[PDB]
């Protein structure tokens, strides 16, 4: 028992990080087989970052202007191309540590682990959610770009995020690994507005199931509710609406704990209307919305990877 | 910017996990060079776990009664010995992925990353603190024992914890890698009492420095205080006393942010006396005490490992 914000084991992704330097700018790359993927602003100078024309700037670069370092080893670049907001540097050498992998574009509300890196080396790993407004609440400094977020399925690493920037409020924005930003952001040095952020209702419910599984049951009430009536109250408190697909996704938790989704909705309604009277659920004084139903099952049933 | 509960990159430790099976019981082992370290209750049956005599039970076992599996590969056991609450199984083969490592016994208040494993395979990684009462608030299921907690220094993995059990309230207890328990616990199936748990004051302060570094400054007051007067208020709210060594440890954060330790103590005093008026610090409605000063520096200055 116990419930913690757990990240995926990071080893398979650690073996793929490289450093990419183009002139003065250095950031992280992802080396899979014989291609290094990295953010395109690596070709910028500080002056270029205000108003960059990336197509222009890449025209000036040769393969040899990209210094790619894997540990102490320089990888010879033999080609380069730009795909949306990422660069693909073809290199001499296939990464012998390449895991089975996929590139995925996640949906809002979905979680993933970030391996925060500087100079091609890992600093730490944490778990994040793609927020409804297509930001993530990360921890990233100068030099972190090209860090990636991922999920694992047994042996397959699904890469879903590459880091590109920080937005006025200390939240973060990035791309899938085809270079398309999540949300309406661009890789340009400006304060960019994020949409108002909402709470991920299906994840709050999943976490309430995690609480019940772990014996923290005080918040359960005797009432039930309809999906419609719950989603009204959800609107008022800036909670995403709960769809029938979400109800289906919560099915296995519901059957394991004996508590129908809609009865859990009743309890959450009360929590939103009445707050918590300075009680905690799973050690938290706030309702937590960065565990998906699958995250709850993984942790609470001991799903492993290798 | 941003501040997250980050774990250490887990790869170096992932390469060391093995599965150890003795009859019906299976748990995790740590394979470093030609030795596998694992909890001694692996030699128990369910009946033995109530009242075990481990010396007796190990006498009955041959080297060949220990099935050690690294991935799909069975490692041949060529010797065994018991050191306090851990077994050391000497094996045929040195682990070629053994990192530079040390065994350390951490102090209460210190943090480390846990790599939660089942059947020798990783499930996830999270960060924990050794609580003042020598428990940790982990996430561990049946089969998790032999999972380890660690810190990294550049290239050196300091192993500090091996998991052995769960205590009545969903907290956890374990040993250093010489087999000595943290705290007064034993590896026996009984409800064991943990001391009352207290808050790690130096870590709360460090986290308040992390908040300031990240722009979340509302809680700072104009007052200062003396160490003595602060430690009185700390007693009342079940906070560990702050020593001069702790004040020294916070020195670098204090100099980076311009806020003397004792002035931060003044602000925390107010927080303890007045609570938070439903505000959050770094996204938390509670004062967080599982980041050490070093953890704050690592994250906020981008310290990496490889
Ligand atoms: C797109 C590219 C041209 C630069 C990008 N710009 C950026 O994020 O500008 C932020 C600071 C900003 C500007 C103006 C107004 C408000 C906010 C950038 O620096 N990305 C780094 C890459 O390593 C990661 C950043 C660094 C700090 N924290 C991160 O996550
Ligand atoms: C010492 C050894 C003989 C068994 C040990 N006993 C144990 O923890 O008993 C707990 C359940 C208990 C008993 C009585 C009263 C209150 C609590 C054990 O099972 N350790 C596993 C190992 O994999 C990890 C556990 C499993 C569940 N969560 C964990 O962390």
């Amino acid at each position: 028992s116990g419930f913690r914000k757990m990240a995926f084991p990071s080893g398979k992704v650690e073996g793929c990080m490289v450093q990419v330097t183009c002139g003065t700018t250095t950031l992280n790359g992802l080396w899979l087989d014989d291609v290094v993927y990295c953010p395109r602003h690596v070709i910028c100078t500080s002056e270029d970052m205000l108003n960059p024309n990336y197509e222009d700037l890449l025209i000036r670069k040769s393969n040899h202007n990209f210094l790619v370092q894997a540990g102490n080893v320089q990888l010879r670049v033999i080609g380069h191309s730009m795909q949306n907001c990422v660069l693909k540097l073809k290199v001499d050498t296939a990464n012998p540590k390449t895991p089975k992998y996929k590139f995925v574009r996640i949906q809002p509300g979905q979680t993933f682990s970030v391996l925060a890196c500087y100079n091609g080396s890992p600093s730490g790993v944490y778990q994040c959610a793609m927020r409804p407004n297509f930001t993530i609440k990360g921890s990233f400094l100068n030099g972190s770009c090209g860090s990636v977020g991922f999920n694992i399925d047994y042996d397959c690493v699904s890469f879903c995020y590459m880091h590109h920037m920080e937005l006025p409020t200390g939240v973060h924005a990035g791309t899938d690994l085809e270079g398309n930003f999540y949300g309406p952001f661009v890789d340009r040095q400006t304060a960019q507005a994020a949409g108002t952020d909402t709470t991920i209702t299906v994840n709050v419910l999943a976490w309430l199931y995690a609480a019940v599984i772990n014996g923290d049951r005080w918040f359960l009430n005797r009432f039930t509710t309809t999906l419609n009536d719950f989603n009204l109250v959800a609107m008022k408190y800036n909670y995403e609406p709960l769809t029938q697909d979400h109800v289906d996704i919560l099915g296995p938790l519901s059957a394991q704990t004996g508590i129908a989704v809609l009865d859990m909705c009743a309890s959450l309604k009360e929590l939103l209307q009445n707050g918590m009277n300075g009680r905690t659920i799973l050690g938290s004084a706030l309702l937590e919305d960065e565990f998906t139903p699958f995250d709850v099952v993984r942790q609470c049933s001991g799903v492993t990877f290798q």
